[PDB]
């Protein structure tokens, strides 16, 4: 298992133009088009992303270019701030995943958010930390999801994923 393996779990793989779980234009992997209510606005965002005129409908490979770019993109957000690096620096491998994960969903600044629970993790305090991260917003609204984060956090292995 990887991170690619776990988050193309996660998000699933839809090829035309669809709504998220908070109601917003999406596509691929995962891949936020824009927050507008604006299916228009949604096709002129993919559009720009891909390169072509795709009238909402992209390939297999053009989802994955899009998720390799998003995953790189997550990575490097969460080495350029300050509140998240250490956070990650401090973790092993597995649980490393587990942030890049969050960052991918919420972005940078909603996971640098949870503040006590990143101090937690960075202490290696696992079960106290799993408790804090269920006190969200985050948990409340994808429960299914944000557990099999949380249990990756907890103990370090892919077992929620298998
Ligand atoms: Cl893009
Ligand atoms: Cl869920």
């Amino acid at each position: 298992m990887n991170i690619f393996e776990m988050l193309r779990i996660d998000e699933g793989l839809r090829l035309k133009i669809y709504k998220d779980t908070e109601g917003y234009y999406t596509i691929g992997i995962g891949h936020l088009l824009t927050k507008s209510p604006s299916l228009n606005a949604a096709k002129s965002e993919l559009d720009k992303a891909i390169g072509r005129n795709t009238n909402g409908v992209i390939t297999k490979d053009e989802a994955e270019k899009l998720f390799n770019q998003d995953v790189d993109a997550a990575v490097r957000g969460i080495l350029r701030n300050a509140k998240l690096k250490p956070v990650y620096d401090s973790l092993d491998a597995v649980r490393r995943a587990a942030l890049i994960n969050m960052v991918f969903q919420m972005g940078e600044t909603g996971a640098a958010g949870f503040t006590n629970s990143l101090r937690m993790l960075q202490q290696k305090r696992w079960d106290e930390a799993a408790v804090n991260l269920a006190k969200s917003r985050w948990y409340n609204q994808t429960p299914n999801r944000a557990k099999r984060v949380i249990t990756t956090f907890r103990t370090g292995t892919w077992d929620a994923y298998k």
